[PDB]
DNA sequence: TGGCCCGGGCCC
């Protein structure tokens, strides 16, 4: 029943773009969660209605990055990110370039295979295009052998399951749960450790998710090129 | 830009 085996690593990830796919968006900042499958399943049942804000897992490795693109960000997209090219340059921030593939070479090294990668809406947003950005480079993608899933996906799955429209949204599904607020909303790890949080709902139930949809990042077809 | 889901908004 299981595809790939137990996923032993799920690491988050959340991207941000100079716009939408018909913009042909280039990443502008990358943030990743490391944690291991037992520092998942370490998190205590969910008690109470609402339930609290689970903490994160003591043992996470944590990469957050931005990345000067080649195009400037649409209207839209600075506005809600924050985050511009021109500004992006002035810091002195440098582009998608092979020595960004290598430093995410090893940071994945370091993480236990098998490896599975967790978006929101990942599947049809997130993984295409760094799919794409990693094409550009003449570095081989260090992703031939990791694999992803859709937290989207997955938080549809978890929530008919436990009460037999709705929207599911990263901050739909944060305040549905918690009835709280997510914290810096539309920035590379405030939105991991939103996303996260959400997984560490019922983490059990969710680990058991994965690693059924678990699939290699290598069959994600690229947004463009 | 491609799939969801009661063909037009979801979901940077
Ligand atoms: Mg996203
Ligand atoms: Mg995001």
């Amino acid at each position: 029943t299981l595809p790939h085996g137990h996923m032993q690593t799920l690491i988050f990830l959340d991207l941000e773009a100079t716009g939408l796919p018909s913009s042909r968006p280039e990443v502008t900042e990358l943030c990743l969660l490391a944690v291991h499958r037992r520092a998942l399943e370490n998190t205590s049942i969910s008690q109470g209605h609402p339930p609290p804000v689970p903490r994160p897992p003591r043992v996470v490795d944590k990469l957050s990055l931005c990345i000067a693109p080649g195009k400037a960000c649409s209207p839209g997209a600075s506005e809600i990110t924050g985050l511009s090219k021109a500004e992006l340059e002035v810091q002195g921030r440098q582009r998608f370039d092979d020595n960004l593939a290598i430093l995410l070479r090893a940071f994945l090294q370091r993480q236990p295979q098998p490896c599975c990668l967790v978006a929101h809406n990942g599947d049809r947003y997130d993984f295409p295009l760094l799919q794409t950005e990693l094409a550009r480079l003449s570095t081989p993608s260090p992703l031939d052998g990791t694999f992803c899933v859709d937290s989207i996906a997955a938080l549809k799955a978890l929530e008919q399951a436990s009460s037999p429209r709705k929207s599911y949204s990263l901050g739909s599904i944060y305040t549905r749960l918690y009835w709280q607020a997510p914290t810096d909303s539309h920035t590379a790890e405030g939105d991991v450790l939103t996303l996260l949080s959400i997984c560490q709902w019922k983490p059990q139930a969710l680990l058991q998710w994965v690693d059924e949809h678990a699939r290699p990042f290598s069959t994600v077809k690229p947004m463009y090129g």
